[PDB]
């Protein structure tokens, strides 16, 4: 009946996106990436979401603004105790009590997935089941590897191994019992506080996953997540938008959304996103990238793979390849070439860059 | 009533439109580089024009083809002296002689000015009012540095000096009376036989004057010479040329064979030259750059300073910047980024290249 999204942290990986807004509220395709999770959760029978915000508690202007279709309004924070936030759901362990006894969702808001929120019990195990399911199955650099046998037990849990293999990891949402908030309240900082060696079948996908959390994995989520959303979004049947502005060609399926405008001549790639008031120029290529609002692009770039923050204007002839993260009102020169550069917010680009770098 | 234009030579300053074609027939803005010389000729009173044609003597094809207007129809080669070609005209001192006695223009084939020509006969002094004029005026790297004072006398001839300063040097056109060809006519190579020691007066440019035989010279050459052709050739008042296909904005002064296409919003920028049967795509940028004939090009490139060479085939979002010369049928890919890099003839290129260099 309620739900922890886990949204304090800097969001180090996801920077010059970050330096504006926290990275729950940076758009994913056309709405924010906590937005698919509230919106998943509404989905299911829950009504109240707590949010535990430690980077910037400015965020509750945003939240009011998206509050309408969901009660969300819970906001709580007093020092910094971890971007894992261990102690989030520890901290507001009085909420979560006396109002309800029922199971409470724990989810990072920087994940994305099928989002299954079955309404199915599940109650012979609760995160076993869900989160990463058993038949994930990535490499394991990054996230815990979870050692789980046909039985649902899990007994090794390693946030960060230097090769253990396990190509199984968490999906990145939880599910918790009443008694996980009051078993280990530290009252500071730790890692998940993940006693599973103890127990089986108590307290603690099929489908696309991806940590959007890094710009290749932002663009490589994008792209896994962009066909799934064929059936519902919006259901000119090569994409989901083909005709906005004057007449334009659109190669795969892409997100456009009805307030932008195209160009004549452009051609919106394979899984591509394009936001809000965007203006896109007369043969722009727009492959594989995404637009996050108000931004402006000139006659023939070619934004590939790559994200162009709000507010931006883009020049005419420019090339923005490669995984290169355009931060908030970055102007760049016609003509410009970007590879894999990350320009931080109010720049002015005039020079090429060649090479993967950072343009203060 | 007579002319010389050395045609014999390598090119090798020239070198990947010279595999294909010899240097004075790769055309300049729309026509060869010796046609501009051979309609100067014809502009002052002259009708058989003699060749001393070396590299390649297959040039006759194409002289025949330009035969209509003027009687060029001289060729001489017994074997190869030197691109200089000083034996040229000793070694057809006879054709020179026996037919007529007046003087006998000698010019380069890579060569373009104002081409004076003037009608006054200048008999005090025969190449020291014409080639270069005195007040040419440029770097002393390349081209001979002539020592000339007020009263038009040459005393030191250096061909390539090392620092001699005397930005003064020739234009590269001279004209000589029937005593030269029969002073030193040594049967073997010699640079140019200059004995300028012994004689001051009649023993033998006002204007923009450019030594169109390297890749940015040509450009050079090419963008100081347009704006003097727009009094004479086509005389929308933008540049020569502002409507052909569709509707195309231009920015300064272009040269535009009707017979080219145009796509909708491109923007043929300063000094640029397209050849016969070219097409130009939707928005492309063609800045200070050269289109030879045949080529096509995609949505959005942007050639830029750089020569595109004869049945070509530019990819769509393509970036030819710098100083980068394409041969004869290269095909490049889609997105290809090519920053001053010679490509030789009949090749495809696929990959990046940021910095200077030769595709092979
Ligand atoms: N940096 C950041 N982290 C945030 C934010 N909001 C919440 N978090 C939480 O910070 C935690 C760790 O930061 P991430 O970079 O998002 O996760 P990670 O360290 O790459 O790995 C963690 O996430 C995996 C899910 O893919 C999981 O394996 C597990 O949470 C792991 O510790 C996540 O649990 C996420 O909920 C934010 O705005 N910024
Ligand atoms: N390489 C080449 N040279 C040719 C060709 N046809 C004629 N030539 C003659 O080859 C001579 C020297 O080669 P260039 O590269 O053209 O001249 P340069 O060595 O840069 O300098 C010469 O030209 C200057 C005019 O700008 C003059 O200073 C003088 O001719 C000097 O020797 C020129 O006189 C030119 O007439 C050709 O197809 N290829
Ligand atoms: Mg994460
Ligand atoms: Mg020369």
């Amino acid at each position: 009946m309620r739900a922890v999204i886990l949204v304090g942290g800097f969001g180090t990986r996801l920077r010059p996106l970050t330096l504006t807004t926290p990275k729950p509220l940076v758009p994913f395709c056309n709405k924010p990436m906590i937005i698919h999770q509230i919106e998943a959760l509404k989905a299911v029978g829950v009504t109240e979401v707590i949010l535990a915000v430690a980077y910037r508690p400015e965020a509750m202007k945003e939240q009011m603004d998206e509050w309408s279709r969901k009660l969300g309004v819970s906001f709580v924070f007093s020092v910094e105790e971890e971007p894992l936030g261990t102690a989030g759901p520890l901290a507001l362990a009085r909420d979560i009590l006396m109002q309800d006894d029922k199971p409470f969702f724990v989810l990072n808001s920087d994940v994305t997935c099928t989002f299954p929120m079955q309404e199915l019990l599940d109650f012979h195990k609760a995160h076993g089941g869900e989160g990463t399911i058993m038949v994930v199955t990535q490499w394991e650099k990054y996230g815990v590897v979870v050692y789980s046998p046909q039985n649902y037990q899990i007994e090794r849990f390693v946030e960060k191994p230097s090769r253990f293999l396990g190509d199984r990891i968490n999906a990145g949402i939880y599910i918790f019992n009443k008694s996980i908030l009051d078993r280990i309240p530290p009252r500071r900082a730790s890692i998940e506080k993940e006693i599973f060696p103890a127990m089986a079948a108590e307290g603690q996908l099929e489908g696309f996953w991806m940590d959007v959390g890094q710009p290749k994995d932002y663009i490589l989520g994008m792209t896994k997540f962009i066909p799934s959303l064929v059936h519902g979004n919006r259901e000119h049947t090569e994409a989901v938008e083909h005709q906005r502005g004057g007449r334009f060609t659109v190669i795969g399926a892409s997100l456009i959304d009805p307030s932008a405008k195209i160009g004549d001549g452009a051609v919106i790639g394979p899984y591509a996103s394009i936001g809000a008031n965007c203006v896109i120029g007369e043969s722009c290529r727009i492959d594989n990238a995404a637009i996050l609002e108000n931004s402006k692009v000139g006659k023939g770039t070619m934004v590939s793979r790559s994200i162009v923050g709000w507010n931006n204007r883009i020049g005419s002839w420019c090339h923005i390849k490669d995984i290169s993260v355009l931060g908030d009102d970055v102007e760049v020169k016609d003509g410009v070439i970007l590879i894999g550069t990350k320009v931080l917010p109010n720049k002015d680009v005039g020079e090429h860059r060649f090479e993967p770098g950072i343009i203060m």
